[PDB]
C-alpha cells in the first residue's frame, strides 16, 4: 500500500501491522557514468552516458532518472523513467536507452546548461552515476547553512512539506560528499511504516515523519567523518523519481 521509494521497496510491504526498518542486501546496482567531464560551445551536443551493473528493465517501468545540479542549488530532476521529459524542463534535454545503456542528450547547449548531471537508478534503492561535470568553452542568490561537529557526535535534521498531500509520498534523505558524489542514506513509506537505509549508515541513522505536521526528520549518531556531506530531504513523485529536492545543511564532521 504505502508509497515507497524504489522498486524493490515494495516487496516487504505487510497486510499485518508491522513498521519495518530495512536493509537491503542484495548487490547494489552500480552507475558507470561517462564522461566525468566535458566542455562544449554553444549550440552543441552534450551526450552523458550512464551504464548500469544490472538491467533496469522491470515491467512496471524502467527507473533511470537524470538530474541537472548548480553550485548552492540542490539537484533538479531532467528526466524520469529514462525517457520522459520532467514538466518545465527545456525540451533540448531528452533522455533514451534500455535494459543497462542509458543517454542523457542536450542539444543545442545553452549557456544556463553548464552544470553537473547526475544519472540515478531507483530500481534497487537508489544510487547514483558519479556525475559530469558540463562546462562552456537573472540574478539570484541562494543559501545554505552548515555544522561542524566531532566524531561520535549527534545530529538531528529537519524538512517541511507544503502545497501538496505529504502523507502521500516517499521521502528521503541523500547527501553530497565533498567529492560531489551524491549517496542515499535513508528512505521512508508514505506513511511511515517502512524505512530503508544503505549498510553505510545501518544503526547510526534514522529518518521519521510527522504526517499531521508535514514534517520530515533525519536524526544521525555515532557521527563518523566520512558522514561530512551537504544533506538533501527530498519527495520521490512519479516513477521513484526524486522530483521535489530542499535547499542542502552542510555537515562536517572532524575531530
Amino acid at each position: 500500500g504505502e508509497a515507497v521509494a524504489a522498486a524493490n521497496q515494495t516487496e516487504v510491504e505487510m497486510e499485518n501491522k508491522v513498521v519495518l526498518e530495512v536493509l537491503f542486501q542484495g548487490p547494489d546496482i552500480v552507475l558507470t557514468q561517462s564522461p566525468a567531464s566535458l566542455a562544449v560551445s554553444l549550440g552543441q551536443r552534450a551526450t552523458i552516458s550512464c551504464k548500469a551493473s544490472q538491467t533496469l528493465d522491470y515491467d512496471g517501468g524502467t527507473y533511470m532518472n537524470w538530474y541537472q545540479q548548480k553550485p548552492g542549488q540542490p539537484p533538479k530532476l531532467l528526466i524520469f523513467a529514462a525517457s520522459n521529459l520532467e514538466s518545465g524542463i527545456p525540451a533540448r534535454f531528452s533522455g533514451s536507452g534500455s535494459g543497462t545503456d542509458f543517454t542523457l542528450n542536450i542539444h543545442p547547449v545553452e549557456e544556463e546548461d553548464a552544470a553537473t548531471y547526475y544519472c540515478q537508478q531507483s530500481r534497487e534503492d537508489l544510487t547514483f552515476g558519479a556525475g559530469t561535470k558540463l562546462d562552456l568553452k537573472e540574478v539570484m542568490l541562494v543559501e545554505s547553512g552548515g555544522v561542524l561537529v566531532k566524531p561520535g557526535g549527534s545530529l538531528k535534521l529537519s524538512c517541511s512539506a507544503s502545497g501538496f498531500t505529504f502523507s502521500r509520498y516517499a521521502m528521503s534523505w541523500v547527501r553530497q560528499t565533498p567529492e560531489k558524489r551524491l549517496e542515499w542514506v535513508a528512505s521512508i513509506s508514505s506513511g511511515g511504516s517502512y524505512t530503508f537505509y544503505p549498510d553505510s549508515v545501518k544503526g547510526r541513522f534514522t529518518i521519521s515523519r510527522n504526517n499531521a505536521k508535514n514534517f520530515l526528520y533525519l536524526k544521525m549518531s555515532s557521527l563518523r567523518s566520512e558522514d561530512t556531506a551537504m544533506y538533501y530531504c527530498a519527495r520521490s513523485g512519479n516513477d521513484y523519481a526524486v522530483d521535489y529536492w530542499g535547499q542542502g545543511t552542510s555537515v562536517t564532521v572532524s575531530s
